[PDB]
């Protein structure tokens, strides 16, 4: 699948592609353990 950007941009842009996916993720590990956290505090709260 071609793109129409230049390869000057897709050079260097695939370095930061494997950092972003690293972002990208330890974020949804982070989201998860919000989500955890939270449906544990609604279970508290549904049983008060």
């Amino acid at each position: 699948e071609e793109l129409p950007d230049p390869d000057e941009v897709l050079r260097n842009t695939l370095d930061e592609y494997e950092q972003t996916i690293n972002r990208i993720v330890a974020d949804r590990d982070h989201k998860a353990a919000q989500f955890h956290d939270l449906q544990a505090e609604l279970k508290s709260a549904r049983d008060q």
